[PDB]
Parts: structure tokens; C-alpha cells; sequence
């Protein structure tokens, strides 16, 4: 079977805490009455949630109530540990309240008013600086997720909050996250398709905190070659090879060596033969104003296929991209 593997950061932070930390079974959860907040409007719906904008009437400050489709229970217990766990971190979306409503029972949380600024309107206004400001402070977010031992699992632009006018960024939807213990196997189907790390692809269950990291590396292509998404995969087998059009297949090969992993015979098939592309071959007049020498060795050191081999948030913000922010 394939060769265990294990973070080389915060690896047993879960392990030397109580089963209280992360036992999200177990946790009890204590929901509110929604009474206290008046849903103004919907700001967005994503895959099992209704996200409003709410004013609680005992404060008159604005909110964000996230009325949750009820899944599977235990889903929505380990989104609460989670937040719990996580309130008041670094660029951590803050969990404010948890009620239902008294008629339909249903549950949702009570976020913290994040003032978003629209993808298309920051994708063409954003700057060498602003572009390594914000990879700053996404990485204090997910250096900190990580140190509490919590992997996010669904890394991407859209679960990134931008308030430009404030310039505050908050890490949101921790739905997919999941407490990391070492060596333990975990779902591959998590992260959106673009975002996927080549372990997920790979069906390679031993994975960490460095799956966020190449999900970080994903925007960060994205960003300064002005190309949304990077990697365009139309399914998950393609996806992997939308990325062994970039990083070469030699190099995927080794990957899958190391780790014995036992990859699936259809990729034979459609992954064909591909050199090791160059990362100056994606600066082209539209984006050379984002492009330096410093950002491209930082996104080299992030999107690789070992996992291992990638760097960690503490590591990836003592990099010389960092130093003029
Ligand atoms: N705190 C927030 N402030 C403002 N808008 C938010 C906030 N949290 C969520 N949203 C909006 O709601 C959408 C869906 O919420 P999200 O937490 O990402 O749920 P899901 O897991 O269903 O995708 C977001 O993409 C965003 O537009
Ligand atoms: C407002 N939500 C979309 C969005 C847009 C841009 C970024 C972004 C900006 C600079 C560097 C890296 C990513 C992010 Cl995280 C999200
Ligand atoms: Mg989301």
C-alpha cells in the first residue's frame, strides 16, 4: 500500500490536546433564538447554505447569518468546534452567535459583517503590493489554523473576503475543515476542482495542512498571471493533468515513486508526456506589472506536487516576496 506521511509542522497539536478540543461528536452546541436578528437581504448561496445580511435589534449592528441546509449533523457540529476553536484569530472570520429559528428549526450562524469587494472589480485594480498584502495576511490566517490544528480544505478566492476600502481580509467557509491527526486518511473529495492539490487527485488519503498551501498557490498563480483559474481542469482526472501541463510529468511520476501510490489506470492514458515548463513563459504584456523574480521562486516553492516538498505558512512568510510589504 502507499508509504505513510505526515506534516512537518504542528504535527501533533491535536494529539497532546484533550479529546474536548477536537471531538466535535461529543461538543455540545447551544443554539440561540434568531428573534434577536432581522434578515435585511441574501448576499450569496453557496453549495448547502442561504448567506443573509441581518441587523441584531439588541445592538442595531449589522451581521451575516448563515442558514444552513441540514446535511449530515455531524457536518455542522465540526463547522461549530471549528469557529469555536478558531474565534478571534488572525483574519478568521469570527463566529458571533448560533440560533435557530423558532418556526422552521433551522440552524444557522451568526458571522461578523464582512464588506466584500467584487472579484471582477479587485481582479482589475489590484497592484504588485496590494496582490503581496493580501498573500500576507491569508497566511497569518492559515499559519494560525494550522498551529490549532485544523486544516481548511477549501483554499480559494471565493472563501476570501475582501473589504479593500478597510484593506481587511477574512478567511471564511470552514464547512470542509477538518481537525489534522497523524497519520490518518482522510475524504479526497474536498477543496473546489481548480484548487485540488495533487495528492486529492491522486486518491493519496494521508494528507495535511499543505493541501491550503497549494491551494494558496493556485490564487497566487492566478493573481499575478492574470489567468482565473490556473489550473482549468473540466473534471478531476483532467484536472491533474491541467497541472502536468505546467509542472511536467517527470516530476508527477517521482511524486507517485516516493509515496507508492497506486495511480489509477485511466491517467496513463490521458496524461501523456510533459516537460517542466518554465514560470516566465506566463509573463505576457497584461501582467508583467505583477510579475518579479522574487514572486515567481515564491509560487515555485508552493505549487509542487510533493507535499512535503511544499513550503509552510510560517516558512512562506519569511520569504523575500514579503520583505517590501
Ligand atoms: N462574513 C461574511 N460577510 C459577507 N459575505 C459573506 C460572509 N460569509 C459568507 N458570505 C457570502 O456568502 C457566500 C456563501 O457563504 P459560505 O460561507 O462561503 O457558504 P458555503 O459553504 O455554502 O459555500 C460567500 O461566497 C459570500 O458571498
Ligand atoms: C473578494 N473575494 C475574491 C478575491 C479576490 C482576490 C483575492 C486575492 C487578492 C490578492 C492576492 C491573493 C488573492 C482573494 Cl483572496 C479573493
Ligand atoms: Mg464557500
Amino acid at each position: 500500500g502507499p508509504v505513510p506521511s505526515r506534516a512537518r509542522v504542528y504535527t501533533d497539536v491535536n494529539t497532546h490536546r484533550p479529546s474536548e478540543y477536537w471531538d466535535y461528536e461529543s461538543h455540545v452546541v447551544e443554539w440561540g433564538n434568531q428573534d434577536d436578528y432581522q434578515l435585511v437581504r441574501k448576499l450569496g448561496r453557496g453549495k448547502y447554505s442561504e448567506v443573509f445580511e441581518a441587523i441584531n435589534i439588541t445592538n442595531n449592528e449589522k451581521v451575516v447569518v448563515k442558514i444552513l441546509k441540514p446535511v449530515k449533523k455531524k457536518k455542522i457540529k465540526r463547522e461549530i468546534k471549528i469557529l469555536e476553536n478558531l474565534r478571534g484569530g488572525p483574519n478568521i472570520i469570527t463566529l458571533a452567535d448560533i440560533v435557530k429559528d423558532p418556526v422552521s428549526r433551522t440552524p444557522a450562524l451568526v458571522f461578523e459583517h464582512v464588506n466584500n469587494t467584487d472579484f471582477k472589480q479587485l481582479y482589475q485594480t489590484l497592484t504588485d503590493y496590494d496582490i503581496r498584502f493580501y498573500m500576507y495576511e491569508i497566511l497569518k490566517a492559515l499559519d494560525y489554523c494550522h498551529s490549532m490544528g485544523i486544516m481548511h480544505r477549501d483554499v480559494k478566492p471565493h472563501n476570501v473576503m475582501i473589504d479593500h476600502e478597510h484593506r481587511k481580509l477574512r478567511l471564511i467557509d470552514w464547512g470542509l475543515a477538518e481537525f489534522y491527526h497523524p497519520g490518518q486518511e482522510y475524504n479526497v473529495r474536498v477543496a473546489s476542482r481548480y484548487f485540488k492539490g495533487p495528492e486529492l487527485l491522486v486518491d493519496y488519503q494521508m494528507y495535511d495542512y499543505s493541501l491550503d498551501m497549494w491551494s494558496l498557490g493556485c490564487m497566487l498563480a492566478s493573481m499575478i498571471f492574470r489567468k482565473e483559474p490556473f489550473f482549468h481542469g473540466h473534471d478531476n482526472y483532467d484536472q491533474l493533468v491541467r497541472i502536468a501541463k505546467v509542472l511536467g510529468t517527470e516530476d508527477l511520476y517521482d511524486y507517485i515513486d516516493k509515496y507508492n501510490i497506486e495511480l489509477d489506470p485511466r491517467f496513463n492514458d490521458i496524461l501523456g508526456r510533459h516537460s517542466r515548463k518554465r514560470w516566465e513563459r506566463f509573463v505576457h504584456s497584461e501582467n508583467q506589472h505583477l510579475v518579479s523574480p522574487e514572486a515567481l521562486d515564491f509560487l515555485d516553492k508552493l505549487l509542487r506536487y510533493d507535499h512535503q516538498s511544499r513550503l509552510t505558512a510560517r516558512e512562506a512568510m519569511e520569504h523575500p516576496y514579503f520583505y517590501t510589504v
